[PDB]
């Protein structure tokens, strides 16, 4: 495909485990003309399991034929020896989850840099962007949450996929019939009947938005796993209106989180909502 000699990788930092295998920072030597060495981020497959191969490719296929400023380029792949690796885009910062919780501490006495509504607007505007051009492309995410999203020192976001949910991001993850799925971002449909679609992505989408309002907090921080699914079950899954964050915006992440994907907005109804603000 898109081959690149693992052999011009140099790790610098693991950065977790994904169900496919291990996710890492490396230096790609030679990987764009003009520049020496570029971070890149990197997962490996190291799962031979039937389900995880279709997942590893399905990414990869999507990420190579998405070219957006707010998704990650995939910039290589080694599938030339074992294991494979996707060889990602990265960022000078980290993820958006990491960004959001450093902006403002709970501890009110630590030095802090608390995103003003502007700033949590255009954080969310990205990420929509992103996503209409993800959707645009008939392509369904299916993990799209704070945490596998990126940012740039300078609050550039890009929506990727690192699913670190064997030990970084574990408590964002529930064991559940056989899977470890992302609970607290996920539409009715797409836990309790694996429906998934670019609606199941707008539910999640809103959960980000809400992430993003209270500096990313835990949606339905205080409830056990268990509680949040019975309460999605019930029709009783609704996350409250973060301080800070504008009705008219909250009224629009209440839409996304309508019980009939057929009721929620699309990303590029989402994109202009956005751009009223």
């Amino acid at each position: 495909k898109m081959h690149f000699p693992r052999s011009s990788l140099q790790p610098i930092t693991t950065l977790g485990k994904s169900e496919f295998g291990e996710v890492f920072l490396a230096k790609a030597q030679g990987l764009e003309e003009g520049v020496a060495e570029t971070l890149v981020l990197v997962k490996s497959l190291q799962s031979k399991d039937e389900q995880q191969q279709l997942d590893f490719r399905r990414e990869l296929e999507m990420f190579g034929k998405l070219n957006h400023a707010n998704v990650v380029r995939l910039l290589g792949l080694c599938r030339e020896a074992e294991p494979h690796y996707m060889v990602l885009e990265y960022v000078d910062l980290g993820d958006l989850k990491q960004f959001l919780r450093i902006s403002k501490s709970k501890d009110e006495k630590l030095k802090s840099q608390p995103l003003s509504t502007k700033q949590k607007v255009a954080l969310c505007t990205q990420v929509a962007l992103g996503m209409e051009h993800l959707s645009n492309n008939r392509f369904v995410h299916k993990d799209l949450a704070a945490r596998n999203c990126l940012v740039s020192a300078q609050r550039q976001v890009k929506v990727s996929a690192l699913g670190l949910s064997k030990d970084v991001y574990n408590s964002e993850y529930y064991h559940f019939r056989q899977a470890w799925v992302p609970l607290r971002w996920m539409s009715p449909e797409a836990i309790l009947e694996g429906d998934f679609s670019t609606k199941s992505d707008v539910w999640a989408f809103g959960v980000l938005m809400w992430e993003v309002f209270t500096h990313g907090e835990m949606p339905h921080g205080g409830q056990a796993d268990d509680e949040v699914l019975a309460d999605l079950q019930a029709g009783k899954a609704r996350l409250p209106q973060p301080e800070g964050c504008p009705s008219k915006l909250y009224r629009l992440m209440q839409r996304c989180w309508a019980l009939s994907p057929k009721d929620r907005p699309s990303f590029s109804e989402i994109a202009s909502a956005l751009g009223d603000s």
